[PDB]
């Protein structure tokens, strides 16, 4: 947890322009947030930048996970082995708004974030689950307790952020 050159928006949310896996394999956190799918397929996105770094890894947990306990609900989570990257990871199902899933349930996937005081996180949602970057911040901002330092890989994205929020 021994994070550098965020910015502080709120009294518990941090942002950075950075890749969220050279953020963990440097810091090595307690948890790192992916922003997953129902069945934990890693294959695209934040998703899949996080399991290619534990080089397939994450991804046969995740398979053992599902065929055990079957799939995780939209707006659900569950915690498995953060392998390389952190001790644990804090798989979040964000909903898909582009295939109909509705937006209240992003309250229902970051209430998740508030059970670890110190969380390395992705925004959810954002990318190919098509809901508003911006709006997806402002979630967070009202509904997580507990202390989050969010990555941001896009420049252009991370300064349209800083400018919204402060
Ligand atoms: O922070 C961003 O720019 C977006 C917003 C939500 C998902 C983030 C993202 C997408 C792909 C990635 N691919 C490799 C590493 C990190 C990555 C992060």
């Amino acid at each position: 947890n021994s994070f550098s050159g965020y910015l502080k928006l709120t009294d518990n949310v941090y942002i950075k322009n950075a890749d969220i896996v050279e953020e963990a394999k440097k810091v090595k956190p307690t948890v790192v947030v992916n922003a997953a799918n129902v069945y934990l397929k890693h294959g695209g996105g934040v998703a899949g930048a996080l399991n290619k770094a534990t080089n397939n890894a994450m991804q046969v947990e995740s398979d053992d996970y599902i065929a055990t306990n079957g799939p995780l609900k939209v707006g659900g989570s569950c915690v498995l082995s953060g392998h390389n990257l952190a001790k644990h990871c804090l798989h979040v199902v964000g909903p898909n708004v582009n295939k109909g899933e509705d937006i209240q349930l992003l309250k229902s996937a970051y209430e998740n974030f508030n059970q670890h005081e110190v969380l390395l996180a992705p925004l959810l949602s954002a990318g190919i689950f098509g809901a508003d970057p911006i709006h997806s911040l402002r979630v967070c901002v009202d509904t997580v307790r507990t202390n989050v330092y969010l990555a941001v890989f896009d420049k252009n994205l991370y300064d349209k952020l800083v400018s919204s929020f402060l």
